């Protein structure tokens, strides 16, 4: 069976347990955590991409209001849908299986300033979700996955001062 596991999960549910939030910025800034899974059940001979992208998650935007995040407003119009493909893309199931999947140099922006960069819009929620592409297929096979304890609110700025100091404590 194809499985696809979050790495670190308890690192990501301390995150989580907050509010995780991610800094965009103007060039582009890397996520912390990393974004890392372990995959098993692929064909080890067959070759994959691996694609990543982040699905809004609500209707509205937030707010950090009295230490506490609330929704905050309508929603901007949402992001264009940015993939970032993994730079091992393509390579063999037995790569992507034999050592966790990594996406640690994927940068989130709020600017379309291109560089293969994710543009998010600040004060709204995402949620990653990883794709892969089987090469070579006719009928164009996608698994798509979603990795719920990974949400986080965009922000320009850290809201929470406990976020800034986890940041700090794990990184
Ligand atoms: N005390 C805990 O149980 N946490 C904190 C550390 N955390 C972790 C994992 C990988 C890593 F690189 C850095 C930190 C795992 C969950």
């Amino acid at each position: 069976e194809l499985r696809v596991g979050l790495e670190e999960s308890e690192l990501w549910l301390r995150f989580k347990e907050l509010t995780n939030e991610m800094i965009v910025t103007k060039n582009g800034r890397r996520m912390f955590p990393v974004l890392k899974v372990n995959v098993s059940g692929l064909d080890p001979n067959a070759m994959y991409s691996f694609l990543l992208d982040f699905v809004a998650a609500d209707n509205h935007r937030w707010k950090y209001v009295n230490g506490e995040w609330v929704p905050g407003g309508k929603p901007e119009p949402q992001a264009p849908s940015c993939v970032y493909i993994h730079p091992d893309s393509p390579n063999f199931g037995a790569h992507w299986m034999k050592a966790p999947v990594s996406f640690s140099k994927v940068k989130l922006t709020n600017k379309l300033n291109g560089g293969g960069q994710i543009m998010l819009n600040s004060l709204h929620k995402y949620e990653p979700r990883i794709h892969i592409v089987r090469v070579g297929d006719p009928q164009r096979m996608i698994t798509s996955h979603c990795f719920p304890e990974t949400q986080f609110i965009a922000v320009t700025a850290y809201q929470n001062e406990e976020i800034t100091a986890l940041k700090i404590k794990y990184n």
